[PDB]
């Protein structure tokens, strides 16, 4: 028999810690500022109500009924789409390649914070070149275009050492400091998810609830600051005319789908361990509302601190938050923390928040892949979950050996934009179409009624058959036609970077058509018999 969760709060906190991550602490406030303001919460809630939330509930109920991973459920839903599972696996190898190393940066920052004076306050250090001017109106104020804040120098010349990498063309060298700081992270991850869901479910009691104990302290500190009101009044001020631009809705859809994550193959893995009669409706509602409210509150703390630091300089906002990426956590917020009264305590606390914020998501992705593979091939890797988790962790670390180089930030951005792009959305769209159209939403509603005790309402069937595919289609058709012009640390990505990104995404996607061709060509029969007997779920 499978290994059930052992306690319901284990499942709740696992999903809650997987939904909240290092992205929505820097990505949601930046996105809310850039795309409107308080007028972005309307498209956020509109694309959450009809978008991420019904897909979230669909995946949870599907996994909890079929009791399989993401490579084996398709044996009893639509056998031709089994390739989806493989695609999901590949996607993890990309995300776990870069996501982990971001936490590595955080860990290094935390190791740097154990000093009486934080290293990114003064700029008389070794890595700190000219063009500093000490920032924050320190002594003589001659802030020019060539000047650079000390935290920027610390991030891009000590933690990253990106100045010894000419660019994405030459990723010269490799940081041994970051290599150690990520070997420790992978040790933590593997020893937290190795024994399965009986240990990875009690670990997330302290890495999915510590970020809240830390957000509370960070919020109470930020709110009682000089310049908090300007930091919030520039976060919730509605640019209503911004709603008229399709980009705002496109971005709200992308944000909700990539913060809830309905389609990465992890919700099925977590829900498959649930008891049969477990209420997935209440779990989906609670762990989606908690995700959305956590994103909102994290935006509050980020913007209150930003407003404080912009009021200290007595200069306007939107030039403080120039950088659109993890730099915001390591260059801007680190600066504002370094100017706080008890700078050391809040630096340590903030980077502990970041590490515990990313750890749950890494646990969840890795365990989704582990469950999928452990269930697809049950005879091999049965009494050896530990060895397979070891192989998964080693493979992820070896794939993360490139983002640890000096041009590490370049590959981190390249994997951040691609990999998790139209490939993930296409996989999720094929999942929604396979369950709702092929397996039939009437049979899915019969399954959900025999589990929960009530058939899904008309809203759920309408949002599963029609609106949710017509939402992933919106995101996909809007990501493909508009190609990004990537940039990071005054580096214009080359021509071949977009080709490399397209190949990165296609490597993930091509798992689906390949398996479709394989199954249609190996199956005996005529021209139509192949598809008719490859759509019907396999008899037990
Ligand atoms: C971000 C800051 C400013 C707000 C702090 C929010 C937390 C205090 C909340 C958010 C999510 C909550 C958790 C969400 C899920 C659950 C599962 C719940 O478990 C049950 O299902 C038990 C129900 C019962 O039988 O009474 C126990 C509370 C707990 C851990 C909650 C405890 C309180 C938490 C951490
Ligand atoms: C603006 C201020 C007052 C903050 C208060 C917001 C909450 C009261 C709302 C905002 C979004 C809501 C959620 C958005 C989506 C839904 C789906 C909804 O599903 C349905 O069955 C809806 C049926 C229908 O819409 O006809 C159940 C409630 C829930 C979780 C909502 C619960 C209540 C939430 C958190
Ligand atoms: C010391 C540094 C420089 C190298 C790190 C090596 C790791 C890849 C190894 C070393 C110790 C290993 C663990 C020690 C022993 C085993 C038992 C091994 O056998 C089982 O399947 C145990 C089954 C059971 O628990 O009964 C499974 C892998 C595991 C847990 C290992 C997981 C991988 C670890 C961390
Ligand atoms: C169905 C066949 C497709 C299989 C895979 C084909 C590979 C195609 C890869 C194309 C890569 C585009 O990758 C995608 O580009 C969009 C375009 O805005 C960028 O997306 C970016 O802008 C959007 C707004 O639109 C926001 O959500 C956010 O600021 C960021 O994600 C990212 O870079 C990536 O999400
Ligand atoms: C892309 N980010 C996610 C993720 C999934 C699996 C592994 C790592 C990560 Cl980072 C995708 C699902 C929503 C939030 C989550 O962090
Ligand atoms: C600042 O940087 C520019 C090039 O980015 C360089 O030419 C200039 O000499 C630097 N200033 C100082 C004081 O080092
Ligand atoms: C009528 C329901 C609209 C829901 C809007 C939620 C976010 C609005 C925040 C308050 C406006 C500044
Ligand atoms: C992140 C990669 C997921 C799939 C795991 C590949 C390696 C499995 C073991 C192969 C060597 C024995
Ligand atoms: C119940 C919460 C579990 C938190 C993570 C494991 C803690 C183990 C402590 C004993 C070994 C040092
Ligand atoms: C996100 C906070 C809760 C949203 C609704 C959860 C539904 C639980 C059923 C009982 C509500 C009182
Ligand atoms: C029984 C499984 C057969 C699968 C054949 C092809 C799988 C996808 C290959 C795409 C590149 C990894
Ligand atoms: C694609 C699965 C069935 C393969 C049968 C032969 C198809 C050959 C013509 C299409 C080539 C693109
Ligand atoms: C709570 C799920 C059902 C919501 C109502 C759907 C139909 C609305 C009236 C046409
Ligand atoms: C040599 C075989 C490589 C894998 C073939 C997968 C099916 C091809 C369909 C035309
Ligand atoms: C995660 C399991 C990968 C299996 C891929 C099979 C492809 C055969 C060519
Ligand atoms: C970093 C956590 C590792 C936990 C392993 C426990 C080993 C005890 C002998
Ligand atoms: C049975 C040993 C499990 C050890 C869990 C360690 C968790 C580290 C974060
Ligand atoms: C019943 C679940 C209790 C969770 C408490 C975790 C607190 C960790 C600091
Ligand atoms: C004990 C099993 C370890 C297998 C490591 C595989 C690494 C693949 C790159
Ligand atoms: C310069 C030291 C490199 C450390 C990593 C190489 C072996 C994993
Ligand atoms: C139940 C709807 C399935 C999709 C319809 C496609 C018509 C060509
Ligand atoms: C889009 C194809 C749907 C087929 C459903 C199964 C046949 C009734
Ligand atoms: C097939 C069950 C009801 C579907 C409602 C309409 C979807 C477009
Ligand atoms: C999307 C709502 C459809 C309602 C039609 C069926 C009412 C019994
Ligand atoms: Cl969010
Ligand atoms: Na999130
Ligand atoms: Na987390």
């Amino acid at each position: 028999e499978r290994e059930t969760w052992g306690k319901k709060v284990d499942f709740l906190l696992s999903v809650i810690g997987y939904a909240v991550d290092l992205g929505n602490v820097w990505r949601f406030p930046y996105i809310c500022y850039q795309n409107g303001g308080g007028a972005f919460l309307l498209p956020y809630t509109i694309m959450a109500i009809f978008g991420g939330i019904p897909l979230f509930y669909m995946e949870l109920a599907l996994g909890q009924y079929h009791r399989n991973g993401c490579i084996s459920i398709w044996r009893k839903i639509c056998p031709i789409f089994k390739g989806i599972g493989y695609a999901i696996c590949i996607i993890a190898f990309y995300i776990a390649s870069y996501y982990n190393t971001i936490m590595a940066w955080a860990l290094y920052y935390l190791i740097s914070s154990f000093t009486d004076q934080l290293p990114w306050t003064s700029c008389k250090n070794s890595w700190n070149t000219g063009n500093c001017t000490n920032y924050f109106s320190e002594d003589n104020i001659t802030w020019t275009l060539h000047s650079t804040s000390p935290a920027e120098e610390f991030y891009t010349r000590h933690v990253l050492q990106i100045h010894r990498s000419k660019g994405l063309q030459d990723l010269g060298g490799i940081s041994w400091q970051l290599a150690l700081c990520i070997m420790l992270i992978f040790t933590v991850i593997y020893f937290s998810i190795w024994k399965g869901v009986k240990t990875s479910g009690k670990v997330v009691w302290v890495t999915a609830t510590f970020p809240y104990i830390i957000l509370s302290v960070l919020l109470v500190r930020g709110a009682t600051l000089p310049g908090a009101w300007r930091g919030v009044l520039f976060y919730l001020k509605p640019n209503w005319q911004k709603l008229l631009e399709t980009g705002v809705w496109i971005d709200a859809a992308a944000q909700i789908f990539f913060s809830l994550g309905p389609g990465f193959g992890v919700l099925l893995a977590f829900a498959s361990y649930n008891k049969f009669n477990n209420n997935c409706y209440q779990d989906a509602l609670v762990t989606s509302v908690v995700n959305c409210m956590t994103s909102f509150v994290s935006g509050f703390v980020i913007f209150t601190v930003l407003g404080y630091m912009a009021e200290m300089r007595n200069e306007d906002v939107s030039e403080v938050a120039k950088d659109a990426g993890p730099s915001l956590l390591f260059i801007t917020y680190a600066e504002a923390i370094a100017n706080m009264p008890a700078s050391t305590f809040f630096a340590i606390i903030f980077f502990l928040m970041l590490i515990t914020l990313g750890l749950d998501s890494t646990f969840a992705g890795l365990e989704g892949v582990i469950t999928a593979v452990l269930d697809e091939f049950p005879h091999v890797w049965a009494k050896r979950r530990e060895r397979f988790v070891l192989a998964v962790v080693i493979t992820c670390f070896f794939g993360s050996l490139v983002t640890l180089t000096f041009g590490g930030a370049y590959v981190v951005k390249l994997l951040e934009e691609y990999a998790t792009g139209p490939a993930v959305l296409t996989v999720a769209l094929i999942e929604a179409v396979a369950v709702s159209w092929f397996y039939g939403i009437t049979q899915f509603c019969r399954d959900v009624k025999e589990m929960l005790g009530f058939s899904p309402g008309w809203f759920w069937r309408i949002c599963w058959v029609a609106i949710s595919p017509l939402f992933l289609l919106f995101i996909i058709c809007s990501f493909l036609m508009s190609p990004p012009q990537l940039r990071l640390f005054q580096y214009n990505y080359p021509y071949w970077s977009i080709i490399l990104g397209y190949c990165i995404g296609t490597s993930s996607f091509i798992c689906i058509p390949t398996y479709i061709a394989y199954r249609l060509i190996i199956t005996p029969g005529t021209f139509k018999e192949r598809i008719i007997k490859s759509i019907t779920p396999e008899t037990p």
